[PDB]
């Protein structure tokens, strides 16, 4: 009884013996076993239709038979999912626990077909015969509202190479029942929803009710000097109740697992005050309980939601560190030996609290000495930092997070006071460093514990998430940290994506086509990106590239048919002439430093141009040898209350109802936006992609994976010289490229000029400001702040600056794509050929290797 | 596509054409069938564990077994649900939908396991080889919180008839999210909790996401005469969502369905308000609407109540009405033909609306003339009458009501009109009568809507709940309505029980008995309760009873575990002695009328009598002749804000706080109190019952099924002649039971004299009231308003008048059963070979027959 996932090996030598004969004997000879051949997979989901789901051919339709494919699946997975935790149990390995705020996890079951050893064809084959085509039934699945940008996403594309590589990894995080929020497109604008994926259940997790940790907020600490054991009498307390998601890997059976918090109160129904009629109260506690873990990034713009985020950024780092030490406890090895077994990884700042815990508990409950336990929690982390400008670093005041956690307070100014001591020791009276590399910001009139801080100084590795941030951060945010510790302490890990969900879920038909060519059956180059650039031979002749340029084409189709659904049936791309279509997308979050506006300015200007042109005579074969057949995809979320990212989409919106609908350009311009851009949508997206944008001003991004994801599937970037950008350019060459705008070091003199010594606006971009000030009849003065931002309030993000370049490449892409189409799909096939290093598997080779210093246990 | 529960045959007749011959044949190669051996359901149990629980042998878990297996049964049930609705929707009989407000449904999977057509012993020996003790799975469902008391019982019990008899019926009723609430007994004390019933989801149901109905409350009638058409524009709308309970039958692979209600809001999250840091209101729409479904029977006793209690009974006639609507559309017989179709069962005055609601649809929304859809509710609607006292008939006042649903105050001002009308032309000149037996009762200063009356006025029979019922509701609060429609319109069909639970699943070790003596081994008796009389044969003979005994020792011990494990481990009961020891319970809702005090009373009384009489002199073995070795098991729970109901259960309490600590009385008395007694704590406790207590004020009880439960177990009863205890007297016979206490005709002058002439009290009755003004050392004046009633307010409920009467029996009780136990057991016996008319088959059959005219279609 009582343990989840492994017995110790001396408990099963000492247990088996009680058992009699005949039970083991049943038991085994009755002991499930996992899918060897499709009948087996039918009679699972057929006895699922008939008794779980009590239904029965007659009126099983897709969303019962993907209910009934996924607990077949999941039935598998639980098979593994135990062998493998038993195998790390009995073999204890070190083990590598990733914190991270959230996982953007997409949809299970797809990935779960692929990543099975024995089939998507056998399952394919097996639900076709009993009525049911799997794409139909794989559209049942709500994408999991577990995380939101490329934070999540890096979390979840390595957990899946964790998995492959028999890495012994769990990830822990939040179950949101909510998402972030979920966007419908009401009348041009945003309108935020919330995500409700959980309407129906979830078939993938395992509820561990068993699992249950106390969390405690808020109290007084009683000693009856901070280094001692003292005693949190806290005032409030919440339960964490874990659920298991299983993560399969490609070709293993190695199934790793995430563990999942949901919050819960101590004491769900007050029976007292229902009695007395106070109905509300009754229930009041449940209420503050689940607020933790209702919505992913809670409004802190006010102190309700800066305590909040503050309240389940510790419920997660309290319960997940409760969870590695308990496990750590059955091994029954000396807390000395804790660094030699445990490596968490912070994914960003958001679980520092983590360190101050470990220190609390060891210190407070397991009685080491102060300095015993700082050892410990030294050794224990390392910090991935995904900053580039020092703002965004988070902060928290001292009264509020003292309030909310008294005896972690008492341990930061601990931690604070011994290591601005050592500093003092290195630099003897260098008053300034004291003040600049403290932990507290001594500020006005709140002072703040500064986080990303409290993190280098509690972990023993901090990363850089691509070279030229890794270089950035040791050269200016963390630079005191840099002479303090040396620049060993200070690593880099280019971030990457995993091959199983980028190239062969979204797609199959280029990773058919590769399994053809390199004559690859088992599609052994997923495991090893390196074999693609076999591919450059065949770079050179004739029917390869028309292969090549089929698959990009029925891609496109797949796009074009989801926008159609997307438009009540309705299509909006011209069907007939797609193949000389340049399909050119932007999607991503909207945000003025991502420069959208800079694209649909674009996207504006040659619109007038074409229109212009026209009028003056031109038949439309002329305005089409100069401007040719486009359609410009946008898609992503805006913030809440991000009033000039939900301008933009408006302006978007607007730009599309016009020039959709302007039978002039017959077709040879169309602008569309997705709605609710999730990881699934971006699985069409993104392999249909002739083009994509990454536009961002320079110096503002840090590393980018969507960019890797457009690169792994043939498209093409046009982008500043910024970002990951830079390292695709390395890899598969400059050649292949399109680059434009200024340059990080002009950004700070340019924006400076901008408002001290101004010169004018480009013609070019006043002809598109003046033309806003697109039309908008109802409303027409609706996108002035836009407008006057960059004409009258030093154009911050250098959008004036860029302009002409980036028209100018524009005009290079498209007679690239439309008039040598050759030229253009030997970049196609060389970026496939030279992507590989972007593959996670090798961010997670060498994550293992330099920082965790972990093996596989496989 | 579309419908869940049968396709028209023609529908199907041209589908099957249109399917290919592979997918028919793979379908059918691969449809689920049945367990028909026990490996098959081996099979279902390990794939669930390792799949859908992702677990393994070394975690699956006891609460991980229950999953497994219901999760199984489950499965094999839909099979046949499926079938079931389907032959309904082909044959499409006469159905009847049976409405009530609360279904204790109790749980599910014993029942399963039972009504199970090929066996409990096969899956019990499939789960011991799988290493599960059937009996440690079985522990770990909870009890559904879907119902109350008795009202619901009785619709539960119903349920599993008509499902037995093939009779095409269906139930509807709310998915109360945190039941009624969940008792704790603190301090003594009841503290009510949430009834947390579905913190682990509930492997029962059919979640039909699928099926959601919207109710409207508030608004506006706009016309723009009420006869006419009308518009209701309605000013809130939640949304219904429907969850399917299969049912089955005994024997039948006939599955029948319980639909129950979620309320769902319109709109979960509004993000506009979370983004403007307004979290609270953003989710408050969720939080309105789940108001509705969260809590069985809300506190009405202030304004906000009263209008909860009626939006919730709104949106379940409301939902309820439309889905049963929805379904006889697709007969696409005439309207003039829905009496012919649909019976509608009025599980008491709850589901009035239901009427008002389909002369509603039928008028506004389906434009019949009012007369003609008025013959039709009026031949569709049933009521059955629970209620004696007129106080208790609901009533709502005309601004309320008008407020939240202005049409229907529409319609039962005009229903009201008519009926006034024809009582004038049937009774000239009568003026009073007119003011009597109308609908809308002109009170001071709010008039009310008497729903009652309302609810004869549409139906077409109504009925009480036991023939007394029955003739006293024709002769006191309906009279008028005798006068007026005819006694033809007044039925009776006297309650009743289910065998397959009350008998076979909580009793076994009994089932078995009657099986192995009647030579039955197929259980046939329980279809079949009439058969029962056999066992007459058998009084007779020595190894008989002494078979009959022991059952019912053992089924002691069950208790007993109980209330040691419920007691952390220690015993309360002493098990030596057990079979002497007479278990007395009175496990029902506390509640002045239910004389638990005139219970408790007893009881202190005897412990008064027997510590004196120690303390006189006598050994325990002079005590214990006398007052011989019982235990009082009380269990129930007590309304919110019933304080004196409260001090009640304080009172049972500290009775069993001094009376089971009391080591001079050496085990000869017990009381017990059983915390939060739900259905599966009475079936562990009724078969264990040696006597059970039905002491109410004669004239309070209508009906009352527990009673009838204990008959069909051996149990003997001590009761007033009231309720249904008056006809299990006809039945088995009046020598088997033991009546005492007052008749109801002597209760209204007794009432007075207490008043208006009043005598004093018994010393007997005054002994206990000195004694408690027990004990109490801490608030030693805790117990007076009980006292106070009695003794200063005129003893409304008789406690005083039947005091001597109750001790008298009990004397009678204790001699019968320890001194001569085969007389016991003969009664016992009799009792079980004459329960069978309280069949809920038989109530079913007569229900069948006389009102809703339906036949079996299996
Ligand atoms: C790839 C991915 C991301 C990360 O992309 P960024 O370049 O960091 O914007 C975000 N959202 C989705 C849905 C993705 O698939
Ligand atoms: C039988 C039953 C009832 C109905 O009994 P009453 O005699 O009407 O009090 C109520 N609650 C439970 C748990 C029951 O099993």
């Amino acid at each position: 009884t009582r343990r989840l996932t492994g017995f110790l090996p001396q408990e099963i030598k000492s247990i088996d013996t009680m058992i009699p004969l005949l039970s083991r004997a049943l038991w085994n000879k009755h002991q499930v076993k996992k899918f060897n051949k499709a009948e087996d997979f039918q009679d699972r989901f057929i006895d699922h239709v008939e008794t779980t789901l009590a239904r029965s051919l007659y009126n099983c339709d897709d969303m019962v038979a993907y209910e009934a494919a996924s607990m077949s699946i999941r039935d598998n997975l639980v098979i593994d999912w135990n062998k493998t935790q038993q195998k790390f149990t009995t073999r204890d390995p070190k083990r590598v626990y990733y914190l991270s705020l959230e996982f953007l996890m997409g949809r299970a079951l797809d990935n779960a077909l692929i990543n099975m050893k024995i089939p998507r064809e056998m399952i394919k084959g097996a639900l076709d015969e009993l009525g049911f085509k799997l794409e139909d039934v794989l559209d049942q699945e709500p994408d999991a509202g577990l995380g939101n940008g490329g934070l999540g996403r890096l979390a979840a594309c390595f957990v899946d190479s964790m998995a492959t590589e028999g890495i012994p990894a769990w990830g822990y995080g939040l179950r949101y029942e909510y998402g972030i929020f979920a966007q419908k497109i009401i009348d041009g604008y945003q309108v935020e929803t919330p995500d409700y994926w959980l309407n129906s259940g979830n078939p993938w997790e395992i509820e561990r009710n068993e699992v249950q940790i106390p969390v405690t907020f808020y109290g007084y600490v009683d000693r009856p000097t901070t280094l001692s054991a003292s005693q949190w009498i806290g005032g409030e307390r919440v339960l964490a109740v874990a659920y298991d998601f299983p993560v399969p890997g490609f070709k293993t059976s190695n199934v790793n697992n995430l563990r999942l918090w949901q919050a819960r109160p101590t004491t769900e129904f007050d029976l007292n005050k229902f009695n007395n009629g106070d109905y509300k109260n009754s229930v009041a506690q449940q209420q503050r309980a689940e607020s933790i873990t209702a919505v992913l990034y809670p409004n802190d713009n006010f102190a309700q939601g800066k305590e909040l985020r503050l309240k389940q950024q510790y419920f997660w780092c309290a319960a997940s560190l409760h969870d590695i030490l308990r496990r750590f406890k059955k091994s029954k090895r000396p807390w000395t030996e804790f660094p030699d077994q445990v490596a968490i990884q912070l994914n960003d700042t958001h679980p520092t609290l983590a360190i101050v815990e470990l220190q609390r508990v060891l210190v407070d409950l397991e009685k080491l000495d102060w300095h015993e336990a700082w050892d410990i929690v030294t050794k224990t982390f390392a910090y991935t930092n995904h900053t580039v400008m020092q703002e965004a670093l988070e902060k928290w005041p001292r009264r509020l997070f003292g309030h909310l956690l008294p005896r972690h307070l008492e341990i930061i100014y601990d931690i604070n006071w011994f290591f601005l001591e050592d500093v003092a020791k290195k630099f003897p009276k260098d008053v300034d460093l004291l003040s600049r590399i403290s932990i507290i910001e001594e500020n006005s009139p709140e002072r703040q514990i500064r986080m990303a801080f409290l993190a280098i100084v509690g972990s023993h590795k901090v990363n850089g998430v691509v070279e030229l941030h890794s270089e950035l951060i040791k050269t200016t945010i963390f630079k005191d940290f840099i002479k303090f510790y040396g620049p060993s302490k200070f690593v880099n890990v280019t971030n990457g994506i995993t091959p199983r969900r980028w190239l062969k879920q979204a797609n199959p038909s280029l990773a058919k086509l590769i399994s053809e060519t390199l004559n690859d059956p088992t599609e052994e180059y997923l495991l090893d990106m390196a074999k693609l650039t076999q591919l450059e031979k065949y770079v050179e002749d004739k029917e390869f590239l028309k292969k090549w340029n089929q698959v990009k084409l029925n891609n496109k189709i797949r796009l074009v048919d989801l926008i159609k659904k997307e438009n009540d049936g309705v299509d909006i791309i011209n069907r007939e002439y797609l193949d000389d279509t340049l399909f050119d997308m932007q999607v991503k979050r909207i945000h003025e430093y991502k420069r959208q506006q800079l694209n649909v300015f674009g996207i504006i200007y040659r619109y007038l141009a074409m229109k212009n042109m026209l009028k003056n005579g031109a038949s439309i074969e002329e305005v089409a040898r100069k401007y040719p057949r486009k359609v410009s995809i946008f898609g992503g979320k805006s913030a809440p209350g991000y009033y000039m990212a939900k301008l933009i989409i408006k302006l978007i919106n607007c730009v599309a109802d016009i020039v959709n609908n302007d039978e002039s350009i017959e077709h040879l311009l169309k602008v569309v936006f997705v709605a609710d851009y999730n990881v699934s949508k971006a699985e069409i997206i993104i392999p249909a992609s002739d083009l994509s944008e990454h536009i961002s001003t320079a110096g503002t991004e840090a590393s980018g994976t969507s960019n890797m994801k457009f690169v792994m599937n043939g498209g093409l970037i046009i982008g500043t010289v910024d970002g990951a950008n830079v390292e695709i350019t390395r890899e598969i060459g400059e050649d292949n490229v399109f680059l434009f705008g200024n340059l990080s070091e002009n950004v700070e003199e340019l924006r400076y000029n901008h408002q001290y010594h101004p010169q004018d606006l480009p013609s070019s971009l006043d002809s598109v400001l003046s033309y806003i000030e697109q039309f908008s009849p109802e409303n027409p003065n609706e996108f002035k702040p836009l407008v006057d931002s960059i004409k009258y309030h030093g154009d911050y993000y250098l959008v004036s600056d860029d302009f002409e370049s980036y028209l100018a490449t524009h005009e290079l892409v498209d007679q690239e794509f439309h008039n040598q189409r050759s030229e253009w799909l030997k970049k196609s096939v060389l970026s496939l050929a030279n992507v590989g290093f972007f593959s996670s598997d090798r961010c997670i080779e060498e994550y293992s290797d330099t920082i965790w210093n972990v093996e596989p246990v496989t």
